[PDB]
This record gives structure tokens, sequence and C-alpha cells, in this order.
């Protein structure tokens, strides 16, 4: 009869949190194995395939996805093809949360006492791993700031679109897509990220409207030429790394970026605001403020430092919009 | 227009993955610092005493817990005075599960390749933070397994009660309390685990009534002196590590804790169950199975598994429960 209480009371107090736990752990273990780039739930994988692609013996893939089957999150279809759950990009959008907040911050939660004593000892020797900070924000994105600058880049219908951090080009093949004679320009320092990008846009089929510029977002301070003409420039959350030590630098770029568009055109940037205290977002805005600030050292401006901002650039008028991704706003900043 | 619309759809997406993600990283970094033992939601955790106890930065001390108190999880009452937000323990509670996963058994998600290929090596070379291990079964244990384990000695008015794998004699220190005039024996191999219960058995006034005895749980299957007279043995997730290498050492220790046992008397024991399908705990339960099969080679039993191997010790009757913890089950073996 107390076993009974006790299991009511322990379910209401435990919640969602053991399947987010174990979500997030099957799936971070699967992807830096590169299985879950193959889990879809529209197809399946093929074990025998997937083993040879990945270099992993495939009795120890079986015992993976027979797990990951046993918890619901795939599906077995027949013999060595598994089937990702319906509600799997969910799910994986929720992981994003963990994954970034556990996995590709975990040197500041696990060295904090180092950060506190000497920071710039501890900013240099705990350092994080960009592909899982890249991995962990592009699930978060996938369903909470990423559709919102997608449909406002493609409901502007642009003859010329600009992406200031474009990394794969995966926003700018899409928009150009779906706008039926638009041209892009990916800008990129990365070369790794450059040329990934550069294999993507020619089997799009837009190598010739697709342009991928290997240069820094500081160089545009010095060299505003290639977003001449653009109606939609894109920056998604590429301007706080930048502040508050290149505050002149970023501040040419945002200037440069208002005269260089064409009549009618915007400037679109998604960042994060510091420490929003709405319940909604209070809890997520505090801990990538914290992360920014106090780890980072990279000024996230708010709302207002960012209208001011930007109209200190030209702009004529500024819109600011909440993005579902908590902290998250979407400043479209019109010439 | 369109902003709104995924706005509401990325939050219903998201649910309440940001809150725990950010929640599970504020408490671990919290932990590892050494604050989070002095949050509470009924008293205030004063940073002047607090800065000096942990030897850590006043101002950097404030600053974390200034972003906490941004977050919703302390509240400032006075200058350099926090308190637990009054639901602090549930959202620990579920922060245990995330930790677990996440940080308890990292080595597991970051080296699944090389104990695919050569596991003999990996689990040598990929070894779990023990502390880490520890800190998130008591949390996932403060509401899902801790309240069953306790409510059944206590309701049992025993007068001798065993600590299999005493720990820090928590539990056989709040049993004592509860229950007037019972003994406790508690049984640990660690020398830093068994002096820090011998120092809190004498802080709570019961050193004569409490005997901590620094032994394995293996070598009660050559001496079982310390369990006679018992009314309830007690062992929380213990055995599975004796399994499958000292099955036969297992067996002994529950042929005798069996013999041992006062008439009417019990062995309680909590395990994890391999591999559930429900809903609720089919998740979870299968990243414990994965984690235990896979990576520590541990053997977890179903309750049937259990049922026949306690029979097999003498025991009359066995009852399986149900606890919170998915895919946790409290057995009571009546002599
Ligand atoms: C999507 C962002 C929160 C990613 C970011 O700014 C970071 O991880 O540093
Ligand atoms: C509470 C248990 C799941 C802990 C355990 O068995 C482990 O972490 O290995
Ligand atoms: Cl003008
Ligand atoms: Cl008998
Ligand atoms: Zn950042
Ligand atoms: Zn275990």
């Amino acid at each position: 009869d107390i076993a009974a209480q006790h299991l009511a009371d322990g379910i209401a107090a435990s919640g969602p949190a053991p399947d987010l736990a174990a979500a997030a752990a099957f799936l971070e273990m699967g992807d830096r194995l590169g299985v879950v780039a193959h889990l879809d739930p529209d197809r399946t994988l093929e074990t025998a395939e997937v083993a040879a692609a990945l270099d992993l013996p495939e009795p120890a893939l079986v015992r993976y996805l027979d797990a990951v089957e046993s918890a619901g999150l795939v599906i077995r279809e027949g013999e060595g093809r598994y089937r990702a759950c319906p509600d799997f990009d969910t799910i994986r959008h929720q992981a994003g949360y963990i994954s970034w907040t556990m996995n590709a911050n975990r040197p500041f939660i696990e060295n904090a006492r180092d950060f506190f004593t000497d920071w710039d000892k501890a900013a240099r020797t705990h350092v994080r791993d960009y592909r899982e900070v890249a991995v962990s924000s592009q699930w978060m994105g996938s369903h909470a700031f990423y559709p919102t600058a997608l449909a406002t880049i493609i409901d502007a219908a642009p003859r010329k679109v600009v992406d200031l951090g474009a990394g794969t080009c995966r926003l700018l093949i899409e928009v150009l897509g779906a706008v039926p004679g638009s041209t892009g320009v990916g800008l990129d320092f990365a070369a790794d990220a450059c040329r990934a990008a550069e294999q993507a846009v020619a089997q799009a089929g837009m190598t010739d409207r697709l342009t991928v510029v290997e240069r820094t977002i500081q160089s545009v301070a010095t060299d505003p030429g290639v977003l001449e003409g653009a109606d939609v420039i894109h920056a998604g959350f590429v301007f706080h790394d930048m502040l508050p030590e290149e505050e002149d630098v970023c501040d040419q770029v945002l200037a440069n970026c208002r005269e260089s568009l064409a009549p009618g055109g915007f400037l679109a940037i998604t960042d994060a605001v510091p420490y929003l205290r709405n319940d909604r977002e209070r809890r997520f805005s505090a801990a990538v403020s914290y992360y920014h600030g106090e780890f980072m050292r990279r000024r996230l401006q708010s709302e207002e430092e960012w209208v001011e901002r930007l109209r200190g650039a030209g702009f004529s008028d500024v819109r600011a919009l909440t993005l579902a991704f908590p902290t998250g706003r979407l400043f479209l900043a019109h010439r």
C-alpha cells in the first residue's frame, strides 16, 4: 500500500527527466559513432551497409540499435533494417538542449573553479569540442530558430542572399531551392566547412547561383564588395563572438551591411539576449548567459542594445521577434 | 504572422528540455564546486561564509548564485544570502537522471567505438568518476527509490537492521532514528566511506546502536556472523556488480542471508531489471541496461531470474514491487 503511494509520487517527481536523460545519451553516443545521421522516420538504416560505411563491427552496431529499439527510438522493420520512430526529429531536437549544456559546455561544468581563479589560463586549457557545439546547436535550431529565419528569407523573395557564417550552406541551398531565380554568397572562414559546402552546392544543382567565399566576417569591415546589392543578409549567432573585443570592427561590419543592401533590403540577425526573467525562458536564458559571460567572455546584448547599435549603423527601422529558442531573438534591420 | 506560428510550434517541440538542460548543468557545476550541499528551500546560504568554507573567491560565487537566481533555482533573500526555490529538491531529483546518463556515464558515450573493438582495453582506460556515479544516483534515489526502501524497513519495526553497501550509513541512521530501540550493522569496503559514516553515526547519537564494519559483501559468503539475528537485511543496487563473474559467491551471500534472518525477517533488495517494454519505463530502462550490459558487463536479472535465485537461496516467498525509478524493482524475500 505504501509502495503504491511512493510509486505515484515518484513518477510525478521524476516527470519527463528519465526519458530525456536516456534519449540524450543514446543520441549523443550514436551521433559520435555517425549512426544518428542514418536514422530517419521515413527510411530504414541497413546495418550491413552502415557498419561498413562507418567502419564499425556489425554485431556491436546491431546491439546498439537493439538497445535503441528497446528504448522506443527506432523500429526494427526487418532483419538488419531499422527505422527511426515517427517523432524522432522532436526527440532529437529536445536532446539538442541537453547535449549543448551537458556535453558541448562540459569543460565549463567540470573546471569552473579554475575559471574563477585564473580565467586566462583556464580559457586556453579547457576548450570546447567545436563539433559538439555545432551538432547540439543544429539540433536546437531544427525546431526553435532555423524555420523562422528560413521562412523570413523565403517570403521576402530575394534576388541576392548573403550568409555571414554560412557553415555548410544548408540555409542558403534551401532558400535558393524555394526562391526561383536567386543567387547566394556563403561566407565562412573554415576551410573544412567551405570544402564541404562546395561539394553540397554542386550536388544541389546551384553551383552557378551559390558562391562559396572562404573569408572571416571581420574582413567584411574592410572589404564589403561581396555584400553589394543583396536583398537579405543573414547572420545567425555570429556577432556576439566579436563582442566586446572587436566592437569597432563589428560596428563597421553592420554599417557596411546597411549601405550594401539593395532598396527594401534587410539584415536578419539571430542572437541570444542576456538573462531574461519570464518563466518560460529564464532557466535556459540564464545557462546561455552564464556560459557566454562567465566562461567565454562574449558579450550578449539586450534587445535595446541591439536596436541602438543597429540604428547607429544607419538602419531606418529594426523589428525584434521572439524565437522559440529561449533567449533567442530575430532582429530584422531594414535599410 | 509566420514568426508567431513558428513560436508556438517551437515551444511545443522543445517542451521541458531547455529547463531540464539548464537545471542539470547549473546543478552539476554547483555540486562539483560544493555549493549545492548548502542550497536548501528552508534556509539561506551566506556567501561570505560559504566562499570561505569551499575556498572559492566570493565575487565568483556571487556571480554563480546571481545566474542561478536569474534561472529561478534560488531566491536572493538579502545581500549575500540565497535560499533554494521551494521545489528545489524535485528539480535536483530530475537533474539526477541527466547527470547519471550524461555525466557519470560519459566515458561510455564518448568512447563507444573503443568498447566495440577492444572491450578489455577500453574498460580499463575509460573509467567512470565514482563521485559522479554516487551523487547522481543519490539524486535519482531521493524521490524514486530511497523512500520505498525507507518506509519498508521502518514499518516492519526491526530489532536489528543490516545494510550491505551502507555507504555513508544515511538509511541506517534514519531507520534507527524512527524505530525506538533498534541496532544496525553498516557494511562497506571503502575506508573513505567508513570513516565518513563513523563520524556521522557519532553526531546522530547512535554510536552504540550502529556498528560500522569495513568489509566487502563477498566476505559475507565466508563470514556471515554479523548477519545473525537481523530482522531486515538491505541491499540497494549492490548485487549486479557480482554478476556474472562472482555468481557462486553471490548465491552463497544470499543463502547465508536467509539462514541468518530472525523468524519473520526479510532480505530487501533493490535492483535494476533489464530492457522493459512498457512506455513509461522503456527508454530509461534501455539506457540503464545498455550501460550495464554493453559497457560494464554487469548482469541485470529479470524479476523471474531474481525470484528463482532467491527461492534457490532458501527464501519461502518473494514479493516484487515496482519502484518509481524506471526499471527499478524492490524484492522482499521472506525467510
Ligand atoms: C545556438 C547558440 C546558443 C550556440 C552558441 O552561441 C554557443 O554554443 O556558444
Ligand atoms: C542507481 C543505479 C542505476 C546506479 C548504477 O547501477 C550505476 O550507476 O552503475
Ligand atoms: Cl540613404
Ligand atoms: Cl528452516
Ligand atoms: Zn556563442
Ligand atoms: Zn551498477
